[PDB]
């Protein structure tokens, strides 16, 4: 019953920005350089993390999130704030 955030969740948020595509070739893992692939420096995932921060009910991380290079870090970021919150 205790389910705050999962890997599959962060993935859905990363695709929401894309739009539509039934491609992707993940035959292992996708949390190594997901942000450093198309060009997700910060501005791209900035607005996305903003609206998602409200619907999720998480704080407003502009430092770590603003300069988030790792993908798995993003999940542990919002999910982390939710942990202490609960």
């Amino acid at each position: 019953m205790a389910t705050l955030l999962t890997t599959d969740d962060l993935r859905r948020a990363l695709v929401e920005c894309a739009g539509e595509t039934d491609g992707t070739d993940l035959s292992g893992d996708f949390l190594d350089l997901r942000f450093e692939d198309i060009g997700y420096d910060s501005l791209a995932l900035m607005e996305t993390a903003a609206r998602l921060e409200s619907r999720y009910g998480v704080s407003i991380p502009d430092d770590v999130a603003g300069r988030v290079d790792t993908p798995r870090e993003l999940l542990d970021l919002i999910n982390g704030a939710l942990a202490e919150a609960a």
